[PDB]
């Protein structure tokens, strides 16, 4: 069965206060007082939030409310909180053979969250990486906000893309965003420059650290 | 509310039949004939394909069956096809503040190539980060299919948590997945032990990497 359209996405500011509709037809939405929402986290499992339309589990937030007009049904959510950034959707009865159906999903951004610069971190070719004839060298950029990061390489000051290999910026627990800029070498390229280093340019900045061959006894 | 834990990630191969469980309580899954299934595709809506335990809403396959015992419920998907490949939920009626809750999904993948065993490497601390008094390990999982692996971390054969952070896994252009995961420490932490090792798990399959402090001798 179609689904009930939704807007695609959403974006607000905490404090702020955003409205996502569901809508539907006189045989759904409109049709009975059943209408349900669920906020579901990527990773998580999707969590009942409104049914019945206006109902709101105990353990809900009051910050949620849902309602209908016509064969449009809505959620309301107030004083956005950085927790909130998740995908919301909507179900219904419906007058026909399906008991229910959904709504195709609105991904909600909460925006303003604070600002940071990351922390990268560059690392040599491994003991055993080297074994298997191979070296790669690792950049590793953590705790950034957004997730807005752009990469260049160094081989003994000068320019060289030739290996570059970056991540798409993957979130993290402490909400800001991490990844990591990979430089596959070759044994031989690496025990011969000088030294090699990543500059990192974060919203405007550009922070780097660089690393050389190190030999022990 | 607690969610009904299940399988995070299932593979099958075209033809097959797999089978995922639900786990609940005799207040939910065990106190009613309430449980259901839906199926969803990233981006997509989700499609509810099993509802009262093992009844299948028109237009749904044959293919789709449920099923419980006590606590556990069961989905079953027989003679898997690539578009069966997608996020599977459960969810029960319950008793309690909130009417239903769900599981945290399933991601089933339906084998396309051959199952690709990852490659793990491991990096230990800098010495240039350990001067700035900050001690970094990095684990590299790639080459891996299906796109699913847990990372963990140990001290000298004791489970850690903080300051563990690891990526989604991401596909690459051989069209198989990377990941990488992190352990932020102290220099102290560092030294304090004999090592530290990364342990990786694909398909029930765990591989290890250990370093060690000693750099130097």
């Amino acid at each position: 069965q179609s689904a009930l359209p939704q807007p695609a996405s959403v974006s607000g500011s905490p404090g702020q206060s955003i409205t996502i509709s569901c809508t539907g037809t006189s045989s759904d939405v409109g049709g009975y007082d059943l209408v349900s929402w669920y906020q579901h986290h990527p990773g998580g499992a999707p969590k009942l939030i409104i049914y019945e339309v206006t109902n709101r589990p105990s353990g809900v937030s009051d910050r949620f409310s849902g309602s209908k007009s016509g064969n449009t049904a809505s959620l309301t959510i107030s004083g956005l909180q950085a927790e909130d950034e998740a995908d919301y959707y909507c179900s219904s009865y419906a007058s026909g053979s399906t008991p229910r159906i959904f709504g195709g999903g609105t991904r909600l951004t909460v925006l303003g969250q604070p600002k940071a610069a990351p922390s990268v971190t560059l690392f040599p070719p491994s003991s055993e990486e080297l074994q298997a004839n191979k070296a790669t060298l690792v950049c590793l950029i953590s705790d950034f906000y957004p997730g807005a990061v752009t990469v260049a390489w160094k081989a003994d000051s000068s320019p060289v893309k030739a290996g570059v290999e970056t991540t798409t910026p993957s979130k993290q627990s402490n909400n800001k965003y991490a990844a990591s800029s990979y430089l596959s070498l070759t044994p031989e390229q690496w025990k011969s420059h000088r030294s090699y280093s990543c500059q990192v340019t974060h919203e405007g900045s550009t922070v780097e650290k660089t690393v050389a061959p190190t030999e022990c006894s």
